[PDB]
């Protein structure tokens, strides 16, 4: 019956709040300081939450979702009959939670040394090596150094979690663990959804990768580029190629209308990553959206510590389920690259801040999706040349190119990079990736969507999925492929709203009360309704569309067709079959 269901809500609703509270501090203080005991706290407070999880998820699974009226009551009821690990046996659970925590180990204490003297951690050091060391051999060495170190060590935990990850989902209802990551954004057609949002970006990010192998062509030379193959992993300014805008000295269209220095001239003005997080916590005001609490500022871990410590340096934010403590832990690095993450962690807050009302179980993004465009959405006018220079780290049409191809850099390049990791981990869910063949499958997917090659030629033991940190941290990446084409779509539309008329990339939403009103009115549904209805409320349409992402890059395609064409470069890798010598 109906009442009974309403009540089983409620109570649910108050035993979360507590125990989830109490997990997240006790996964806080791991994560924000790596040792033994804080370790096996964390390793027993999961036996704390897999117990409330066990006890609700039985009591849900002897309601008839089936004969329910109240949708709320009905779709809250759905969520809680999925124990997620909770379903294994207790052998099962507590080795899997320990392989977890011994992936994410491995990660964050890895570290690359020279013969006999510095070793070097992946941030700062590494990330600092692959965005500005120019020399092929040093980049290899950070390359190929990471892969043999972080990538290698994971390898021996990866087939035991796949297996244990699989188990969970079966007992679940689902097939597989890819299953029932793709259910979380309730859309039956979302394979084909993503493949025709990604066919739409293909003559735009051809166009930027022809471009950027003509200009590493030049500056690596002709041995070491092939004009009509892949571009070789180690020379994109970033450690996975997931971006490329490190690399803009060596693509800029316009050498002749040069861009300040903006990593120096935020040291210069005296740019501490706490300001960093001040600028982009009045961003979100401007808009009449939230400030953060005073609790907050006192919490956070906003730069990395020098107590010798170990941490996760991953950029993350934190809801406690308290609606009143939220936090940001990030190793925050001054330069334009950390603001940008900066906002990226702030709209995470701003959404955690704008559902507190919300029962738990709804508080959630509309999709995964949803949850990380936020601050990238803001950040796209952040980045704005005017915002820049009223920032005083900048100071038309050649600049307007130069700008268009900063920003293909990282959203472009990064729509291949994001679609190819679900690929992977997918098809290693299904079965149709084996543990023999995890890397070779993991760089045809490279060769075939990104259009990348190895430096180096892999060899057995490699596996370079796991150098990447979503990877070993279990954290599914097809929100940040879905996020980059909705915060385009988003812009625009607030665009549309701030009343801003001409091209679509010259647009700046700060202080717009319209735009804020269209993102807070979306945030406050979290989880109470599917994402067309969010995706609505602020585009006054329900479906992802490439449209907003080419309309605002259509000035740049139509410059890359023609520099393209005059050097008469082919588009794509027609050679799939090469690799440097
Ligand atoms: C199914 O059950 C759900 C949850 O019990 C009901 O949703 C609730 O609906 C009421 C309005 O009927 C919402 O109350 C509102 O609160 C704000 C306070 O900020 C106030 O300004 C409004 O005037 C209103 O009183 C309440 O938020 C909402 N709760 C949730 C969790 O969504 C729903 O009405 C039920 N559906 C049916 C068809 O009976
Ligand atoms: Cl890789
Ligand atoms: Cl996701
Ligand atoms: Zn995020």
């Amino acid at each position: 019956d109906e009442a009974e269901a309403s009540k089983f809500v409620e109570e649910y609703d108050r035993t979360s709040q507590v125990v989830w509270n109490e997990y997240a501090e006790a996964n806080w203080n791991y994560n924000t300081n790596i040792t033994t005991e804080t370790s096996k706290i964390l390793l027993q407070k999961n036996m704390q939450i897999a117990n409330h999880t066990l006890k609700y998820g039985t009591q849900a699974r002897k309601f008839d979702v089936n004969q329910l009226q109240n949708t709320t009551i009905k779709r809250i009821i759905k969520k809680v009959q999925d124990l997620e690990r909770a379903a294994l046996p207790a052998q099962e659970l507590e080795e899997y939670n320990k392989i977890l925590l011994d992936m994410e180990t491995t990660y964050s204490v890895a570290t690359v040394c020279h013969p006999n003297g510095s070793c070097l951690q992946l941030e700062p050091d590494l990330t600092n090596v692959m965005a500005t060391s120019r020399k092929y051999e040093d980049l290899l060495w950070a390359w190929e150094g990471w892969r043999d170190k972080a990538g290698r060590a994971i390898l021996q935990f990866y087939p035991k979690y796949v297996e244990l990850i699989n188990q969970a989902a079966r007992l679940n209802g689902y097939v597989d663990a890819g299953d029932s990551w793709r259910s979380m954004y309730e859309t039956p057609s979302l394979e084909q959804d993503l493949e025709r949002l990604f066919q739409e970006l293909q003559p735009l990010y051809l166009n930027l990768h022809a471009y950027v192998r003509r200009a590493l062509h030049r500056h690596y030379g002709a041995q070491h580029i092939n004009l009509e193959g892949p571009i070789p992993a180690h020379l994109l300014g970033n450690m996975w190629a997931q971006t490329w805008s490190n690399i803009y000295d060596l693509v800029v269209p316009f050498p002749s209308a040069p861009s300040m220095d903006t990593t120096e001239a935020m040291l210069k003005q005296g740019w501490t990553p706490r300001r960093m997080f001040k600028e982009a916590d009045d961003f979100f005001t401007s808009l009449g959206l939230l400030p953060v609490p005073p609790e907050f500022w006192n919490k956070s871990m906003l730069e990395k510590p020098t107590d010798g410590r170990e941490v996760v340096c991953h950029a993350s934010a934190w809801d406690f389920y308290n609606g009143k403590d939220f936090r940001i832990k990030q190793c925050t690095t001054v330069n334009l690259e950390d603001l940008v993450v900066a906002h990226h962690e702030m709209g995470h807050i701003q959404y955690f801040m704008q559902y507190k009302d919300l029962p738990v179980a709804l508080r959630r993004g509309a999709n995964p999706g949803f949850h990380e465009a936020i601050g990238d959405v803001l950040a796209l006018s952040v980045s704005t040349p005017k915002h820049l220079h009223s920032l005083n780290l900048l100071s038309s049409d050649e600049h307007d190119i130069n700008f268009l191809m900063k920003m293909a850099l990282d959203k472009i390049a990064f729509i291949p990079f994001s679609y190819l990791v679900d690929q992977w981990r997918w098809r290693v869910f299904d079965g149709s990736i084996t543990k023999e063949n995890y890397n070779q499958e993991w760089w045809s997917l490279r060769l075939k969507y990104q259009g990348l090659c190895p430096p180096v030629p892999r060899t057995q033991g490699d596996f370079d999925p796991g150098a990447k940190f979503h990877i070993p941290s279990s954290v599914p990446y097809i929100r940040y492929f879905v996020s980059f084409i909705i915060q385009f779509q988003f812009h625009e539309a607030l665009c549309q709203a701030a009343g801003h008329t001409g091209p679509l990339h010259k647009c700046d939403i700060y202080q717009s009360k319209e735009a804020g009103q269209r993102l807070a009115t979306a945030m406050k549904l979290g989880f109470s309704r599917p994402w067309p209805e969010a995706m609505q409320l602020i585009t006054g349409q329900p479906n992802m569309s490439a449209s907003a992402m080419l309309s605002y890059f259509k000035p740049l395609l139509d410059w890359l067709r023609t520099e393209n064409e005059l050097h008469g470069e082919k588009l794509g890798w027609p050679q799939y079959n090469w690799t440097p010598n």
